[PDB]
């Protein structure tokens, strides 16, 4: 929140108040808390009508240091997902120059919530038993059509994990807001295409076309017409069955049975089939293409631009070759002919309308011959191919559709939620920033500065050094859980339920799903992150180039603990543990926002553990920094990414030492610390050099004592600021000497990004769009860093923290307000209590069926026998159930 | 015009055993089914070992 | 720059255990019969013939 006098800023909040762990529970961050303050939009309404096209800027009247006002002042918004492939120079639409942005991603098994047999299942091995009295080979009951010998080897041999449902869900929900693009330009912000090229304008008359491997630059058409991975280079097989005995020997360990609740509907069932394809195989299975209409700056040059999603670049590894296991259509034997087969399936899978080339070509709506036994020849297509005629019919709505009908197998709200999160915070990426003395700057058109990028966590994003597709791969940027084919397949046909799995009485999904205004939200819930993760950086004084060495650096002990424990590498008992410093990000997020973030459990021996996002990043990036005018780099600052306005306009509750500067009002207008606050002003043997107000243990330090670092004072840090914010401060050492890394042309500061005004629009003036918290305290080689002014220059300043003067510092003209965390029809009314009977029948549902063992009881040769009544199911110990006791 | 259904599976108002079949699955129990002939048939026509 | 195919031998492929050279396996008749005199009878006569 905006401080309004002096009083307000000197009772804010402490940092470690806000960085305790707090007990309550919370509602979820949905956007809409930044939608209420930077648009009209009130309540619920058509997106086409508020045209938020036009709603992408932070705006509001500025008052400068001088006294002059300024009038509708902006600022941009940060993120984007959207990489540009043309680019504009010279007011004329030409061709990138620089190689596109990758992600990896670390896949693994890991231990869930535990899992246990359903009823249903303790009926199958009682019929076993019961048939092994007999000389009928007739076993058990066939669910669902499906062959009874196959139920019989689904239904054992259970492992102890649990399920995840975490990398299917993802690739889902990538492939979401790869669509969701595709919606009229009257509901997609205009700021989107342009946070990278600043000089092109998007046209709002017609809607972007998606579409796939189109790219004119480094080979970014993964083979076109004749699809391959643009990972791995290779082409996939897919392959279709009735049965698992006709599955090839090498593979039958890996085979998917597909359940037939979803392929319920009248229509779209083949391109579900298609769906679930895609969401158990290897991503990207090609590249996605937006292509929008834009013109010049004038407005008089015009044409197709080409863009690249950022989703369509993050590695998710997965099979290439697989084995789909497709519903009967009614109990039978197995066919022995082709006709058989094709006139026993429930629904019968189709390539969809686009033609493919190369080996096994593919026409449109081409139908697929089943396997069988006894077959001469066995039957596959490539998937690459397969994925790529249905690619460029896939939509929002059937997706949202498909997750409906897939809500009623199993819980995916909390599941999904997080996969969410995952997307937003792998996708949502900044432009770094430009020093400067004023509010706005930029980077060269086509330049490798202007295209150089970040995520939420401060890191810079990795770029391709070949030709798609990739002969090798990048180190890997956060680890996902992975989704087993042999769990899924007993819970999908109901051998099996765990506490995630549980159906959900809402019987429906997340509000941003089905939704046209979807890219928007996605956009505005990466700034929470950045909020977070700039406090947890800028509340210590380490510098880019210490940060970007400090892993393996062994001038100090500290700086390594201090990197080590911000990143997922511990392990126990079989499974994953989170970071031991995110949980203070994750503290911060709830303090601040009053929002709790989406989190997954992992069982440690049976305790459950939440994992955030915050917690799982893996080591090897690069921090990011800031450029020159020239585009030299900036090392000596914290990183920074985002202008601190964002910060503090958007918070319920902030660190003192990163408030806002007052308003002027009549005598009073700014203030600072000193020694009644127990700081001390530091001086050296030269006397032309002058150093705020800072802790006391500062003057018994040039460099550090290893295993130890700067300490969080947050009014040093407010001085600090202080004295950074004249316009002409130097960067120095204890003595007064040059410190080893890179200091900006003097008196700049970096400041947000440049887009082109709309009329009636002025430029943020002066400091009002900058950041300023980043205060540099720790050098690389275990310096401290010191701000100086001459001694003439000195004086105000000091009378200033003294608070027998005032500084002059400009503002935004802008009050606090936070909102708090917050619809039945007439026929949702006239059946309200069936639903509310019905729903909570179906939380219990899971392999549940009227009959009861007193009744299959009855129907037995033998009680005891039952494996049923000398093994009642128990839920499974982990990481393992006892085996071979000691009697 | 064409018209096309799905099947469904009916777990609704499961079956109770009679005192025939309690009985036979008794013996099966006490004997192994051991006492009976290989012409043995019931009134309707079919052999005992079905 | 040389590729082929290349043998190994496992482990468990060289382990010596037991020592049962000969056996003898008596089969389920699903039929309710008396002990086979001929071939085809006794062909006839099984649950499923080896």
């Amino acid at each position: 929140p905006i401080s309004a006098d002096f009083s307000e800023v000197e009772n804010a909040p402490s940092f470690l108040s806000l960085a305790e762990n707090t007990d309550e529970v919370l509602k979820p961050y949905t956007g809409l808390e930044i939608q209420t303050i930077i648009t009209n939009i009130v309540g619920d309404a058509n997106p086409n009508q508020s045209r938020i096209f036009d709603q992408d800027r932070l705006r509001g009247n500025q008052y400068s240091a001088g006294g002059l006002v300024t009038q509708n002042a902006v600022s941009a918004i940060p993120f984007t997902n959207l990489i540009p492939r043309t680019i504009r120079v010279g007011n004329i639409l030409v061709n990138s120059a620089n190689r596109l942005q990758i992600t990896e991603t670390n896949v693994s098994e890991y231990y869930s919530n535990p899992i246990i047999a359903t009823k249903l299942s303790e009926m199958i091995s009682d019929q076993v038993k019961n048939n092994q009295f007999s000389t009928w080979r007739r076993d058990n009951t066939s669910l669902q059509g499906f062959n009874a010998f196959d139920i019989a080897t689904i239904n054992t041999a259970i492992l102890p994990n649990g399920l995840s449902l975490e990398s299917m869900l993802l690739k889902l929900s990538l492939l979401h807001s790869i669509k969701a693009m595709n919606v009229d330009a009257a509901s997609i912000n205009r700021s989107q295409y342009q946070v990278i090229d600043h000089n092109t304008v998007p046209t709002i008359g017609a809607p972007a076309v998606v579409g796939v491997n189109n790219s004119p630059v480094f080979g970014e058409d993964c083979g076109g017409n004749n699809p391959v991975y643009p990972f791995g280079g290779g082409t996939g097989a897919i392959a279709f069955h009735v049965t698992l005995q006709t599955v090839p020997d090498e593979r039958k360990s890996y085979a998917i049975f597909v359940p037939p609740a979803i392929l319920q509907a009248t229509s779209d069932a083949n391109e579900a089939l298609a769906l679930f394809a895609l969401s158990m195989s290897e991503w990207p299975h090609a590249l996605y293409t937006v292509t929008k209409q834009t013109t010049d700056l004038a407005g008089a040059n015009a044409g197709q631009q080409v863009f690249i999603p950022t989703q369509s670049t993050i590695h998710i590894g997965g099979r290439r070759v697989l084995d789909l296991i497709i519903p009967r259509r009614e109990i039978a034997p197995n066919p022995t002919t082709l006709v058989a087969a094709n006139a026993m399936c429930m629904v019968r899978p189709q390539a969809g309308p686009d033609a493919t080339a190369g080996a096994i070509p593919l026409a449109a709506g081409q139908l697929f011959n089943m396997n069988f036994i006894g077959a001469p020849a066995f039957e596959e297509w490539p998937m690459t191919s397969y994925l790529y005629s249905w690619a460029g019919r896939f939509d929002i709505t059937t997706i949202r559709q498909y997750m409906g009908r897939l809500a009623t197998m199993v819980g995916v709200k909390d599941a999904y939620w997080a996969a969410h999160e995952l997307n937003v915070a792998l996708s949502q990426v900044a432009p770094k920033m430009t020093t400067a003395a004023g509010g706005w700057a930029a980077q060269a058109a086509n330049s490798a500065q202007q295209s150089d990028v970040c995520y939420s966590s401060l890191l810079t994003v990795t770029r391709s050094a070949a030709n798609f597709p990739l002969a090798n791969q990048p180190a890997a940027d956060m680890r996902v859980y992975d989704t087993d084919p042999a769990t899924w397949n007993k819970v999908a046909l109901g051998l099996a339920t765990a506490a995630n799995l549980v159906p959900e009485q809402s019987m429906d999904v997340p509000f941003v799903v089905g939704d046209a205004r979807a890219s928007f939200w996605e956009r505005l819930q990466a700034i929470p992150m950045c909020i977070a993760w700039t406090m947890y950086y800028h509340s210590r004084g380490i510098t880019t180039l210490a940060w970007d060495n400090a892993y393996t650096d062994n001038t100090n002990k500290w700086l390594q603990k201090m990197v080590r424990n911000t990143f997922s590498t511990t392990q126990s008992v079989g499974t994953i543990i989170p970071a031991r410093y995110g949980k203070i990000v994750c503290n911060l997020y709830k303090n601040m926002f009053h929002r709790a973030p989406a989190y997954v459990a992992t069982s440690v021996g049976g305790k459950e553990l939440h994992i955030t996002h915050f917690e799982r990043w893996l080591p090897g990036g690069t921090y990011a920094n800031v450029y020159s005018g020239a585009g030299a780099v900036v090392n000596c600052f914290s990183p920074v990414l985002i202008p601190d306005i964002w910060c503090q306009y958007f918070t319920a509750k902030l660190p003192l030492f990163a408030g806002a500067f007052p308003p002027a009002q009549g005598q009073n207008s700014t203030k600072g610390f000193n020694s009644k606050q127990g700081l001390m002003i530091h001086r050296n043997q030269n006397n032309n050099l002058v150093a705020p107000y800072l802790e006391k243990f500062a003057d018994n330090s040039s460099y550090f004592p290893v295993g130890q670092g700067p300490e969080i004072n947050d009014m040093a840090t407010w001085n600090g600021r202080l004295w950074m914010t004249t316009g002409n401060v130097q960067y120095l050492d204890y003595s007064g000497a040059a410190i080893v890394e890179a200091v900006p042309p003097a008196g700049e500061l970096p400041v947000g990004k440049q887009i082109p005004l709309l009329a009636g629009e002025n430029a943020p003036i002066e400091l009002t769009n900058a950041a300023t918290t980043c205060v540099p305290r720790y050098s690389n080689d275990g310096r401290r860093i010191f701000t100086y002014l001459t001694t003439a220059q000195s004086v105000i300043p000091v009378q200033a923290c003294n608070r027998a003067a005032n500084l002059a510092r400009s503002c935004w003209l802008l009050s606090n307000v936070y909102a708090e965390p917050a619809v039945e029809d007439a026929f949702d009314t006239l059946t309200n209590s069936s639903f509310l009977d019905v729903a909570k029948s179906v939380a219990e549902s899971a392999g549940e069926v009227p009959a009861t063992k007193a009744l299959t009881d009855l129907q037995a040769v033998d009680v005891s026998s039952l494996p049923s009544t000398s093994d009642p199911s128990n839920v499974l110990s982990q990481p393992a159930p006892l085996m071979s006791p000691p009697t």
